[PDB]
């Protein structure tokens, strides 16, 4: 059944039946991406720019971003100005990879933006990757360590100048993914549920909604503030998120997972972002990015959906009572 017709007691089954990726295909996709990665790093621009890494980003026939990082760029703007140049070289090597390498899945580079589809005839599944060139601002980064604040200092400086705050977040995709992957399975599942809810809402909106990523972060926030447990009620977590969306006019959220106020420039940037019209959901991976910021109308649209959804069976017991949101603090 549709999520909107699924009672709270059936949410976990809904997630397992419709939202969990086919484990086998998931692994085959990871292996393919690893092959593409090493291939692009070796073959692209093989004759200062070079491909240093390739990482899967946000994801919804499912869609996903595939970030191709480039070293030796003179500025963040270059990944935008030379996008055409970069996309052509990457397209060329993706096609050479498809031609020369064998995969356990079908690999098809799409004809002219650059994307390719990984599919499995034996599983009735596929994922289309949107290839995004990005400056490798982080360079060598390893989980557990905060990037050198100087990396963000440079970012802040350029974003201020070009007025592109939060527009180079793709450069920190590794942090975005680390932030969401280092979580208990139950929470990752709740995030999948929220993503589905979001995508369901997007389907009927001719106007903009906040970015899905904003909701992924809001879900983490809900859990950190209201649960922090490896097991909990999915329905209660969902209600908490819907209720948090309603509070968008009062939300001011941020994390110091990859940066903090230590550096004056970064701290100043954070403070400047934290003072902007709410909601403020500061990207843990990018201090210049208020995810879904500067568009209160989009949040009002989503909040209207949140209220509608709080009336659905999703957060309700058989007797019609709400399962209840997590108390927070």
């Amino acid at each position: 059944m549709e999520l909107r017709h699924t009672p709270a007691r059936d949410l976990d089954k809904f997630i397992e039946d419709h939202l969990l990726p086919n484990t086998c295909f998931r692994t085959q996709v990871k292996e393919a991406i690893d092959i593409v990665c090493r291939f692009l790093k070796e073959r692209c621009f093989q004759g200062p720019v070079r491909v240093s890494k390739v990482v899967k980003g946000g994801s919804s026939r499912s869609d996903a971003d595939l970030v191709v990082f480039l070293t030796k760029l003179t500025s963040f703007e270059d990944q935008l100005r030379r996008r055409g140049e970069f996309i052509q070289e990457i397209r060329r090597q993706l096609e050479a990879c498809q031609r020369e390498q064998k995969f356990k899945v079908t690999f098809e580079v799409q004809s002219p933006a650059l994307s390719f589809v990984l599919s499995s005839p034996q599983l009735q599944q596929e994922v289309e990757f949107d290839v995004l060139p990005a400056f490798d601002a982080l360079g060598q980064w390893t989980p557990g360590y905060k990037p050198n604040p100087e990396i963000y200092v440079q970012l802040i400086k350029e974003c201020k100048s070009r007025g592109k705050e939060g527009e180079f977040s793709t450069c920190f995709t590794e942090l975005q993914r680390d932030f969401l992957r280092n979580r208990p399975t139950k929470l990752k599942s709740l995030i999948r549920l929220v993503k589905h809810w979001y995508q369901t809402c997007k389907k009927t909106h001719g106007n903009k909604l906040p970015p899905q990523y904003a909701l992924e972060l809001l879900t983490v926030y809900a859990w950190e503030q209201g649960s922090r447990k490896t097991d909990f009620s999915t329905a209660q977590g969902f209600q908490t998120v819907l209720e948090l969306v309603l509070k968008h006019q009062k939300l001011c959220i941020f994390w110091e997972a990859y940066y903090d106020f230590t550096n004056p420039v970064v701290g100043r940037c954070m403070l400047q972002q934290l003072k902007k019209p709410r909601p403020v959901i500061l990207d843990p991976a990018d201090p210049t990015g208020n995810v879904g910021g500067g568009d209160t109308h989009s949040w009002q649209r989503l909040a209207q959906e949140a209220r509608v959804w709080l009336g659905y069976p999703c957060c309700k017991n058989l007797d019609g009572s709400l399962v209840g949101a997590w108390t927070m603090l």
